[PDB]
């Protein structure tokens, strides 16, 4: 799969290499894992990379927590496959007060005191902006059990969905706090447009790559849990397709969508609205798009 | 607009400019045109010259006549974007008991003994395959004023009502009598995925070099006939992209329905079941999409 031309640079955290060292090592150490093939899968994932591929100006004592929290994601991103719409919505749901810090966590339950000492830690250091993370990681976390993925969708009503699937908002909340970006609710309001399109390269260049790992995970898995539910088979239903050929149509729509970025980015500054905060952000939300290019790319979490 | 490579090759009938100026000066003598601009315009538009691109295998006694259908066709197509759903389906059903020949025309009103005529005269030259043009005309009549053109679609259920639309059937069918090209039903039935997906190539086609034209109909005819109804809407509102982008992604997704052609085509043969009138036949399907790709192309219909 060649991937069509894009005047994007990615970029990746300059500490991508001590900080994957300390959070792989950690979840080892933490993390059940049941053998050694899926110990050495998880770290074959490069989950740090993909992060630090993210948020590749993040401050570099905040790095970090966001490599912890999206690996801890990535492994019930994986373990919820396996189960029910109604058994992950338990699972995740249990985790959410632990999350808030309102319940202490089970010691003897690895994903419940890790979720607990991870929040912990992040409020510590920035309890205002670790705050504004929780309900955009609860949205993502319900979404990823919604009934709607049962349901036959349109390439617009998935992609609407799919922001909270991919987890758009999180990861907003998440690279300002790795950045220590604060944005006013006025900023936040005017970069929604931006918003909306980058969400749709995230999801669309993830279902890309992802492809031949979900339709493996729909043959083998719950049949909820592992439901095929991603814009390639959709395109290629639609378009009486291949996967394949629908692979090569969406990542032309892609480099559209960044076409988009940067009119409406070029937009924002021609009228009156663009503010140093913003400016930063919009750049932060474009090495999102590249950077889960790159690793999209590279990972054997796709390519094996 | 830059398309992407392509290795249909197409080809013109060798008696384009006798037969253009014979049918040309047919309607010019018996359609009524409002005005001498409006003749200048169809003349312009050359609808003998993308027919002779359609069928450039057509008998040399045989392509006048499809010449001359898909001339009146496209004339009354334009008439329909000036009436309401509702005036468009009475128009187009006055027509129908006249082209079986089950009702005469008023010979004071030129749209009737035309398409009197025509059918007429098709009948004496061959009976039978002309029979077969009917019901897959009227299929296509009957879809230019459907009222599912004002309702939402997403793009799977636009091309699958487009087929109708883009009359795929009756161009088949015209094809096959221009070239005196019979076909077994069994023999039909084997190439229903061919037809499936050749339909949607001259859709797209289509609707990406005579969007600026549609465009500027739904803006200023009647809001029912002249709506817009394309894939370059669809497309684009479904993304969040704009016209311009669709196209782009759409041309794209032509080249996949041009290899998947080859595909569906090289797997008949293999299996044995390409009789020699189907080996024509694909071939003469491959003509229609490169046809209408090079008129689409060049056509003043779609560039002033
Ligand atoms: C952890 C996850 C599965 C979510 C957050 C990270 C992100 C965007 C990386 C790419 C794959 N999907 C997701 C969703
Ligand atoms: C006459 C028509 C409007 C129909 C038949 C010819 C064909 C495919 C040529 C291209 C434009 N539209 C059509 C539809
Ligand atoms: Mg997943
Ligand atoms: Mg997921
Ligand atoms: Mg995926
Ligand atoms: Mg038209
Ligand atoms: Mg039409
Ligand atoms: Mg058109």
């Amino acid at each position: 799969l060649e991937p069509p031309p894009s005047t994007f640079q990615p970029l990746c955290h300059p500490l991508v290499e001590e900080v994957s060292k300390e959070v792989d090592g950690y979840f080892l150490q933490h993390w059940n894992f049941p053998n050694e093939k899926a110990r050495k899968k998880f770290v074959a994932a490069g989950f740090s990379r993909v992060t630090c591929l993210y948020f590749p100006k993040a401050l570099d004592d905040r790095i970090h927590f966001a490599c912890r929290l999206l690996t801890v994601l990535f492994l019930i991103d994986d373990l919820l496959e396996y189960m029910s719409f109604e058994e992950g919505s338990a699972y995740n749901e249990k985790l959410i007060p632990i999350s808030r810090g309102d319940v202490l966590p089970d010691r003897s339950i690895p994903v419940e005191y890790i979720i607990y000492d991870l929040w912990e830690s992040m409020r510590a250091h920035d309890r205002e902006m670790a705050d504004e993370i929780l309900e955009p990681v609860f949205l993502f976390m319900r979404a990823q059990t919604d009934r709607t993925r049962a349901r036959p969708m349109g390439l617009g009503g998935y992609l609407e969905y799919r922001e909270r699937d991919v987890g758009k908002e999180l990861l907003a909340a998440l690279m300002r706090f790795s950045m220590g970006l604060k944005l006013s609710p006025s900023e936040l309001q005017r970069v929604r447009e931006i918003d909306a399109n980058c969400s749709k390269h995230l999801s669309v260049v993830n279902d890309i790559y992802s492809y031949e790992k979900e339709l493996y995970t729909s043959k083998t898995a719950h049949s909820e849990g592992g439901i095929l539910c991603t814009s390639v088979q959709i395109l290629a239903q639609e378009a009486d397709v291949t996967a394949e050929a629908a692979k090569r149509v969406l990542f032309v729509m892609c480099r559209e969508w960044e076409l988009r970025h940067q009119l409406l980015v070029a937009r924002l500054s021609a009228e009156g609205l663009e503010t140093p905060g913003l400016a930063a952000y919009v750049e932060g939300l474009e090495y999102q798009m590249s950077g889960n290019e790159l690793w999209s790319q590279t990972t054997l979490r796709y390519s094996v």
